[PDB]
């Protein structure tokens, strides 16, 4: 009755919604449920900005599961304004509702509360119906090393600045996980991975959403050691118009945007890797030595479809 | 050439506007500027709230002179929204009694981040003023902390408590029994950069008709500042903030009562005193129809309503004239 999912980004929040729907948790609860959902949430995008601490993935899971996301925009609060952002532009340097979260979190961190407890405190308001554990209570911020065009020097940029400003506009060389080597697995993270009935890798971006969770010392070891089946979900959805575009962050590490490539990225637990099973969308193929591969529908069209997706993860692992 | 004015918030900014219109400064600039206006701004109301630093007096002048102030509120931005404040309420956090506007919050965020990175307030203020272009030099009385505290009888328990000015003013609206003010940090605060010099090199120094106990007073509590006023060669002209028989914006009467000073122009004048003896004033202007005696102080009844920048401009002229300054 214990399921733990590693997540990052909007897609992670959507996958958790499916988990909740299948198991009657959170918004989808009819009576008190038989299951506990634990999310090990990416902190690689977290940043100090404008004197306040911003944790996008933890916030996106919290708001999404708490039913606070705007149905028509898909991101951000309902009836959001960006007046504070507007004045910040005028000052020459982030919704208003979003800022309140930031002020509260910042006040807690500066008063000594670790992020895990900041998160629990915010979740008393949102009541996501899930345990959202930050991968780490220490800093571990995903950066991108570019060739800077002012002087030609390699520089590390915060992933967030890279994504808006520099992506596809200057040469990019690698990712750096700033602070990761000095970070420890956040409270409960190794325990949540060790005691689970099943561990699911959400179909988030493998490099910058699941990937940085894996750079936290202790987390990768937990995954290799745990007796819970580990089932990963492919993030590659073929069949789009013009056959889609390759993933920009997989490009940075020279990894093809195929279910086969992302699968080899995580690799087989039978070997040095992390996966016992690997789900791909129907019509897609992957053969990976040691890894059970199955094509099923993998579109998170709504919680009902994601619930089917989660159900197929249990079945491949053989978990009830 | 050089005018230095001690100011609070809404009233100091309003008086400062009069200075600007009289001299063709800031928003009122019509051709080459012949004058330099320096404001020494009260920092006694400054407070940390929700993890961000609030400087209401500096902000209100900054917003007012820069054409951003809320016309009917007198504090905070025009067309302000309060969604961020609303969300703080929804999270159930404290204090829920202090209005952090969404537009206003950006100032607080930029200011808080710069101070935390070691920038002194004076530099934060100049930086913020590059966007607003107030047309005046807004000097914090000090780059160090000097916050007015209020000794009340707390209505929860009947106990004596000290509260920050913000809680006295915003939460209780000065309606709790009030016993004294403490200028916590003033004796340890150094006069801000340029403040003593602006007082010394001024052709004239003007005390805006701001709140005497909680707006001008706390400036005068910074050790360096009071000496500059006494030791300066520029005449010091004060404006009574009390228009006897006419209630005015703010709680000046309540603040005067705490320090046991009658709400009359003569009493406020004597509060500040005469430079001939132990005081600070050379001159002291009051509203027409008001009589005031101050030994050592030239007192002149003149119109004293800040109804508009043109009317205030005349008020400024009457100080120059009483000082004998051109
Ligand atoms: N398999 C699968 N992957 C998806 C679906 N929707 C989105 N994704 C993947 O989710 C990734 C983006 O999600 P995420 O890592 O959470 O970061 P985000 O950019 O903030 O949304 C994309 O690279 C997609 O490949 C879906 O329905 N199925
Ligand atoms: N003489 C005079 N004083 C005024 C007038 N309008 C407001 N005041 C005074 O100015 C004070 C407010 O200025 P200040 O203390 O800087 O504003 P605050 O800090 O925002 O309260 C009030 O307490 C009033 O007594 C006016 O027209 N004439
Ligand atoms: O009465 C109020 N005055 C508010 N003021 C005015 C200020 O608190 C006091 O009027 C001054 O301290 C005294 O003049 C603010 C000033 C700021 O710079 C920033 C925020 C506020 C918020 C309030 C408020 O919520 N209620
Ligand atoms: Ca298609
Ligand atoms: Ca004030
Ligand atoms: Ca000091
Ligand atoms: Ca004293």
């Amino acid at each position: 009755m214990k399921i733990t999912v590693l997540v990052g980004g909007v897609g992670g929040a959507r996958f958790l919604l499916g988990v909740q729907n299948l198991l009657g948790l959170g918004s989808f609860a009819d009576g008190p449920s038989k299951h506990e959902l634990t999310a090990v949430v990416n902190i690689g995008d977290d940043a100090w900005m404008h004197g306040v601490r911003i944790c996008p993935d933890l916030d996106t899971c919290m708001y999404t599961l708490g039913g606070g996301i705007d149905p028509d925009r898909g991101w951000g609060h309902r009836n959001e304004t960006w007046n504070a952002k507007e004045e910040l532009a005028a000052y020459g340097v982030l919704g208003d509702r979003d800022l309140a979260t930031h002020l509260v979190r910042s006040q807690m961190l500066r008063a000594g509360y670790p992020l895990s407890q900041v998160t629990e405190a915010l979740c008393k308001r949102w009541q996501p119906g899930a345990r959202l554990l930050p991968a780490s209570d220490e800093r571990s911020e995903t950066h991108v090393v570019i060739t800077d065009p002012t002087d030609g020097e390699r520089r590390a940029i915060h992933f967030q600045e890279w994504w808006v400003r520099y992506r596809a506009k200057v040469p990019t060389h690698s990712f750096a996980y700033v602070g990761a080597d000095q970070a420890t697995a956040g409270p409960g993270v190794v325990e949540a991975i060790g005691d689970a009935d099943i561990v699911l890798l959400a179909p988030s971006n493998p490099v910058v959403s699941i990937g940085p969770i894996l750079q936290i010392p202790g987390i990768r070891g937990a995954l290799r050691s745990t007796s819970a089946p580990v089932i990963g979900y492919s993030p590659i959805i073929a069949g789009k118009p013009l056959r889609g575009m390759a993933d920009e962050c997989l490009k940075v590490i020279g990894v093809e945007s195929t279910s086969q490539a992302v699968g080899e990225f995580f690799g087989a637990r039978a070997g040095t890797g992390l996966l016992d099973g690997w789900l791909v969308h129907e019509g897609d193929h992957a053969q990976i030595e040691g890894v059970k591969v199955k094509a099923v529908p993998l579109l998170m069209t709504d919680p009902e479809a994601t619930a089917a997706m989660v159900r197929a993860g249990l079945d491949l692992a053989g978990v009830s």
